[PDB]
């Protein structure tokens, strides 16, 4: 079972990974072996000095703050998103343009955007006086607690993955990881593509022919958008696993749908499971979100992504074509 | 003693009230007496069906979550900054509902409670708790937030428990917008906007909520950073307070081995030097442009302001 394992994460580099097989053969531990592969396939212990044990400490602890009885919102997620926003990193049009230390923000901010996920939406927590939403003001509740416990959780025994960056290497991740994370609030969405767009339209290469990146704003730009498009990555890989993501994802939107119902709410869109058409929803999620997003993603780095492309315009078919 | 706090508080709709002596006199519940005081000369009691008792009981609860040992930033302050936006809001040149009235008022009064008498950069640059649940972002006015609206859930102090459901959510964010905007890293973007403003002032005039929630901000923001245009005897006391605060953070900046941060260092401190540069630079500009807003209403504000600037001046 460990070398079926071994095998599995020889595709780490793909787009299309067997990440549900891979939590199975690790006993659910995909975050924690899809971290560690992608670790030492950048070099990135011997790089920052990180100790194996203090990594794979962290990384187990981590992955047990994801919520098991949570469909979609699971370590599951974190660890596609962490090995998507890998490929997306290693795209040709950004070779060289990334620091070892904006390559490991990027990813740690994967492997954290969503822990602690309770499996209801910002706006379900707002609108039920939550906890959560009391102690963030209503502003991006989820994403402000995901990196709080993320951050937090380096400070358990042996969990301080960072401790031989240097203090201005501590500061600088610290702020790249936070810009990441909050960037990932869906509400953000429209803004975060806007900007986007007119990053494309005014965009730079360098003689080398990669993106020119000169200044804090535009690489942190980029790389909101790259974790963003991991998030929304999922109708863009092969249509098996898109399938289980939207299954898994249907089950934790019509249980807060169940929810909403129960307290009278008015039942948040995708959530009714007794007015649901999850085909028309897949199909207006592509064409309203996913589509725009990454095609202007696959515009930034042309051509790069084109059959990351194609794959999200078959996938759009078939749903449609079940309609 | 009781009799001397009733005359102090028929002040309460002027510039300049002895906010130290109703402190004193109230044993030191100025925040509670001044809040009652303009809610009933505003009838917001009856506005929107607050039960007295519980106002007193959310008050005397927010007021005992300031901290006591803090030289300036506790429920004096509150008290001041509350009776400072009840003022400015009486402008003649202002428009506002009586909802963001009351945002107004309830942002004033919880806009720094407990506050630990040390800076956003302190707390962030000494990985606080504070600083880590609110990544570093506006992390004490996230908090005062936060604790001002879970007071309201202590027994018998939900104060809007009969606003509507929709008002409460309308007043809920406005509150948040306007305690925000009160983080001292937003001044120049929030002086920014109010200048465009008045640049665009109409009057007989603000038609969307986007511009009446800056007008809200900056006038919070205004009152917050109030003291240097009070009379001297007052600005003088806020004065010495606030440099106490600041002494024994750069004390702990010191013994840490940060950076000291402004006007921290009592070894190579001068106040006088910083009041006139904290005026010139930061109080005079904003107050400039709020005047501008509200032409001519506070004039007699800015010219305090200008005599307390000349005044420090001269003690140089
Ligand atoms: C308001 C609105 C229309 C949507 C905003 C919104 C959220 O706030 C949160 C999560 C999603 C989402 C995520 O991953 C999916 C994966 C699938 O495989 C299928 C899916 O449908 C989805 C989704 O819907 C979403 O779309
Ligand atoms: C320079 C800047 C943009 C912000 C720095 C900054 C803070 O962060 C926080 C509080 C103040 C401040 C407040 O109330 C005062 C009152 C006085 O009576 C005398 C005073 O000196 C001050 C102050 O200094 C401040 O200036
Ligand atoms: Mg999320
Ligand atoms: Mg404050
Ligand atoms: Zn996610
Ligand atoms: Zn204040």
């Amino acid at each position: 079972q460990e070398d079926v394992l071994a095998k599995e994460l020889e595709d780490v580099n793909k787009w299309g990974l067997h990440v549900f097989r891979i939590a199975e053969l690790s006993g659910n531990r995909p975050l924690t072996v899809i971290m560690h592969t992608i670790f030492q396939e950048r070099d990135l212990l011997k790089t920052f000095k990180i100790p194996v044990d203090t990594l794979i400490t962290y990384l187990m602890t981590l992955e047990d703050h994801y919520h098991a009885d949570v469909a979609y919102h699971n370590n599951i997620h974190a660890a596609d998103v962490v090995q998507s926003t890998h490929v997306l990193l290693s795209t040709p049009a950004l070779e060289a343009v990334f620091t070892d230390l904006e390559i490991l923000a990027a990813i740690f901010a994967s492997a954290i955007h969503d822990v602690d996920h309770p499996g209801v939406s910002n706006q379900f927590l707002i609108n039920t006086n939550s906890e959560l939403a009391l102690m963030y003001n209503d502003s991006s509740v989820l994403e402000n607690h995901h990196l709080a416990v993320g951050f937090k959780l380096l400070q358990e025994e042996n969990c301080d993955i960072f401790q031989n960056l240097t203090k201005k290497q501590r500061q600088s991740l610290r702020k790249m990881v936070i810009d990441i994370v909050l960037a990932t609030d869906m509400s953000k969405h429209m803004n975060l593509l806007a900007d986007l767009k007119t990053m494309v339209e005014t965009k730079k290469v360098t003689s080398s022919g990669v993106l020119l990146l000169d200044n804090y704003s535009d690489r942190i730009q980029v790389l909101q958008n790259m974790v963003h498009c991991a998030d929304l990555s999922n109708p863009t890989k092969p249509l098996q696993l898109y399938r289980q993501w939207t299954d898994r994802i249907m089950e934790e939107f019509f249980r807060q749908g169940d929810r909403e119902r129960e307290r009278g709410m008015e039942i948040s869109p995708m959530c009714d499971k007794h007015n649901a058409s999850v085909e028309k929803s897949q199909v207006g999620f592509i064409d309203y979100i996913v589509h725009p997003l990454w095609e202007t993603w696959a515009d930034l780095v042309h051509p790069d992504a084109q059959d990351i492309l194609d794959t999200l315009e078959d996938n759009r078919e078939w749903y449609q074509s079940t309609i």
